[PDB]
């Protein structure tokens, strides 16, 4: 089975997604897509797809009232990504209660892949993650050391890792470091043949994993 | 002149906004609105309005490529709010270059109003703000001490302060502490008569300011 989550930050056709459906673990929908296609067209695009997870990633980072106002308009999603750094009281606690009541999963951003991401607040972020107890956490694919350490610190958590391909991540390295799934965007959706690239990347990963 | 920025996180009619136009400094457009009305309807709503600033607040917090992909679909806006905590290299630096080239202002989130917002990284966030040199910064209206201190640390910056009304901020207290404008949402858009409430709040503020 595939370990890839498609970061659909540019539109792909419905027919393409239907082939990918059984060769992806999930699809991660971002603001760039929702602003390109619009909300209605975005929902239509995702309807028939049989993937384990439809994740909405608007990198949620506001007070609870606002984060809840956002996600209630995105009920087609199974899961949602929010930032850990915003903290618990009056922000993530309120969102967690909401998602729990509405049968949605929460993934929290722990480490990002760009150089500008500060390492300085790992302890704070880990504490936030411990209090909230999300389904999963996002640990950057350029940040292999942190993936292994987060895997150590959170053995039962789903770990998802973006930054594979364009941002530097060599396919399968994040999974080998301890991630469950790799989030891949441009490497697929900007390829000549997105399905072919997904199949090639899947092959690379299942070789590395083994 | 008004010191109020309307946080339009729920739809208000075009006619209402036209009266407010000369009694607001700006209007802050969020994800809740864009997801409620949709993108096209949101743009239409904002077209004729004569306010100093149309600010889009999606609390931007991603890598540069993604933040740029978001804001280029929101060109109706004069200004954009992003989080400081995401850092500079490969995130805010790339967004700043983009906004500069496209004649847009950047406001960075420095302190939020909820209890869960950590105070621990004030130095890091201030450093990020110093490197980027945004038009403005967002300093929570419940966090009066921080407003005065940020005003001290950044004398020339525009300081905008949400959290007035529902979240606790007593109208005008943020301006008196050193903020330029107060961001107000529910107090206005959930009032029986939103125009009447804006006028009353404006009166309260111009009394306090004096």
């Amino acid at each position: 089975k595939s370990r890839v989550i498609l970061a659909m930050d540019k539109p792909l056709s419905y027919q393409v997604l239907k082939e990918m459906e059984n060769e992806l673990y999930g699809i991660k929908v971002g603001l760039p897509l929702v602003l390109d296609l619009g909300v209605d067209k975005t929902r239509e695009l995702l309807i028939g797809l049989d993937v384990e997870e439809i994740i909405v990633d608007f990198k949620l980072a506001d007070i609870g009232y606002i984060m809840k106002s956002i996600v209630e308009r995105l009920s087609f999603a199974n899961s949602f990504i929010a930032h850990s750094f915003i903290g618990v009281k009056g922000s993530l606690d309120e969102l967690k209660r909401y998602l729990d009541a509405n049968s949605k999963n929460l993934y929290l951003v722990a480490v990002m892949s760009h150089e500008g991401w500060s390492t300085l607040f790992a302890d704070y972020i880990k504490n936030v993650i411990r209090e909230i107890s999300p389904k999963g956490i996002v640990v950057g694919g350029t940040k292999l050391d942190h993936i292994t350490q987060y895997r150590r610190d959170f053995e039962k958590m789903t770990i998802v890792s973006p930054g594979m391909g364009s941002q530097g991540g060599s396919y399968g390295d994040a999974v080998c470091a301890g991630a469950d799934y790799e989030i891949i965007g441009r490497s697929i959706y900007n390829a000549g043949n997105p399905l072919t690239a997904l199949r090639t990347i899947n092959k690379i990963i299942e070789d590395k994993v083994m």
